[PDB]
């Protein structure tokens, strides 16, 4: 029945007045591969709005050994790893991920998303605590809040207030420290020493979501941990298959005891279908590429080193990033939705983010380098973005 | 830092008992495609514990459709739908879905799990309430959770005790019921009827899970409303990819301001990666298969059918079926591992429920039936399962 439930969603109308004045710019629908140039409703329009760092789900090797994986075993598992839905390559994949970040042991899950819930939802319980960056993930707010710890957030790489809350809690509980790795807003990279400092000192474990970081900063890609050195600081290193590695999924890596615990006591991969055969094929074979040809890490931050000088030498305000994220301050909602649409009608693919994710004097686009972009691409793009500025007069 | 971690984990010792034992078979290893047969270990071994009920997942035109997919669209999207991931593929499903369920509009997840936390997690708030039947699957209880409502269950179709419950409740608030069409463990149906004249009474939503009646009841197998003739009175369908439909996946379909609402403010659609272009293809194939192909449906119910009274003729107690799910009570722990185990060696997988899960006298064996068995498959398995039921002293 409605009545209530139309009362619920009455007042929701951002979307009812974007596509009214013409702004509506999310939902996109793209014809063509994700690239440097997409298509949406027959014309080429420049793609800066990415998450594929490193250019691959167009690779022909990666589709290739999809399409054979498909081939040899069909078009999904149906079921669960943990009842039927169990492959040889999907034992492969993880002992391939726990060798690339430096652990024992990983369990794969059938989205970045549900490899959060995993473990924020199953390790610390009653009269335990979780403490989350105010700045971390959705998947990980959510993930915690399906904990029956209480859940604790501090300042934005806030030390003293991370290390006071921690300090106010009872010695006889469980703790449990959860960040995002690289940052996607401000493309910012975690205090990871001295959070790693304040953990050990209280006998708090440390979850990294590696989501932004694999592929783009560590060796080899190897993420946050590997960028500071800091492997045997950091219990649990978790990652998506969604950004640099191309695909679909993504993993929960640490000791193996910790491990079997999560992949027989996680909801999210105790009751939930696995990855798709054709997801673990390309995951394995773009992380096989990441790691035997550097190029590819080399050209996106020659990309991003590019792209952010020429940004501030036209003057653009940018966010403090760390990262092949370039967040180009608008602070004004109504000019964010105008810049976005206006950089799409010319051609240019870029992501908004406004009210109420972030304050109005906040709100910004971000800009986000592939290593398969061009400097004239990259050109273009700038050349278009400065002329919309004007037109919107920020 | 794992001083506090290790204490957390160290009471965990089920696994270690099972595999010390040698009865160990959870994430059994499979090497094949999904079929009727799988290889483990280099051997054959006859699938009953599967959710492909159609037997799709090896339907050549499904692998073909997939293929051809990756071969235009690579190997993924690399965002959000609300980004920088939707296709035109992804719009094409979704309008497809619309039509054979009987509602407005539809909106895809990455998974089913994410499926259901979307509408659960977003449309009732601070004051409002969700009523779950006790039996709803863990993604339904992990949803609600994601809410600001209050969680209340009810006894497993119970219409008295929903009515009661509901009864208590302020008249100014919403309310919105969630149900398993079929239940999983017994593989039993919702009293559709009584629990939306409940509804339509206190004016509360009704939203369906119908990740098993997909494919399996209802006209072409749309599912329970369609089962019940009850689109009418059901607010939201929610459906799995993983089961009949031979991907992974899910959806939500509604009205088009309900479903404009949950793309705009569920963080599982919002905040992850979504479906892979092979996926998309694969659903979209099997699902013109389930429509302009009666057949598999057909020799779904004629395996059921045929199982289920070779199952009582040979005296199993079975669970309170109405679906393509055999629960054989076993009623007692040790002897459903033993027996789950002894299959397996013997060359049958079936699927244990135990404790905590259920209570120890209701642990049990789920023989699940595919379109694609053969009455020559359904004989050999019962064969070996009256053998280690003797074995086992059951
Ligand atoms: C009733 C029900 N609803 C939702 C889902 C989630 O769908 P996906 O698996 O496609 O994420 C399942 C999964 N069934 C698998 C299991 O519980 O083992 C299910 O059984
Ligand atoms: C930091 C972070 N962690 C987890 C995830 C979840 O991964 P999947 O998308 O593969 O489920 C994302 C998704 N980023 C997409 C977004 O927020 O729009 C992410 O940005």
């Amino acid at each position: 029945s409605k009545g209530k439930l139309g009362e619920k969603i009455s007042q929701f109308k951002i979307v009812e007045e974007l596509k009214a004045k013409g702004l509506y710019a999310y939902f996109r629908p793209i014809q063509s591969k994700q690239d440097t140039e997409v298509k949406i409703d027959g014309r080429r329009v420049l793609m800066f709005g990415s998450n594929s760092y490193l250019g691959l789900t167009t690779d022909t090797r990666i589709i290739k050994a999809a399409q054979d994986a498909l081939e040899k075993y069909g078009t999904g598992c149906a079921g669960s790893r943990f009842l039927n839905g169990t492959l040889d390559i999907h034992v492969e994949l993880e002992e391939k991920l726990s060798a690339y970040v430096g652990k024992e042991a990983a369990i794969l899950f059938s989205t970045g998303f549900q490899s959060n819930l995993g473990p924020l939802s199953c390790l610390m319980g009653r009269n335990d605590y979780i403490l989350l960056d105010e700045r971390d993930h959705a998947s990980i707010i959510d993930g915690s809040r399906l904990s029956f710890s209480k859940v604790i957030k501090y300042g934005h790489n806030n030390m003293e207030d991370l290390r006071a809350k921690l300090s106010r809690l009872p010695e006889d509980s469980a703790k449990l420290i959860c960040t995002d790795g690289i940052f996607s807003m401000e493309g910012d990279i975690v205090n990871l020493p001295e959070l790693t400092s304040i953990a050990n000192e209280f006998d708090a474990a440390v979850m990294v979501d590696d989501a932004h970081s694999l592929g783009v900063i560590g060796h080899k890609g190897a993420g946050t941990a590997s960028h500071f050195g800091l492997n045997d600081d950091v219990d649990l290193i978790m990652g998506t298959f969604s950004k640099s590695l191309a695909s679909l999924g993504g993993f929960v890596a640490g000791d193996a005891d910790v491990i079997d615990f999560l992949k027989h006591n996680a909801r999210s991969v105790m009751f939930s279908a696995s990855m798709t055969p054709a997801s673990v094929a390309s995951t394995l074979k773009a992380l096989e590429i990441i790691q035997n040809e550097p190029e590819h890490i080399e050209k996106l931050w020659k990309n991003t080193d590019y792209a952010k000088a020429q940004l501030l030498d036209h003057g653009f305000d940018l966010g403090a990033t760390e990262s092949p994220i370039l967040p180009i301050f608008i602070r004004s909602n109504e000019k964010t939705f105008w810049v976005t649409k206006m950089l799409q009608d010319d051609g240019v693919f870029v992501n908004p983010v406004v009210s109420p994710a972030v304050p109005a004097e906040e709100s910004l686009i971000r800009f986000s380098l592939m290593a398969t972009h061009t400097y004239d691409q990259i050109d273009e793009a700038i050349e278009k973005m400065v002329k919309v500025f004007k037109q919107a007069e920020v």
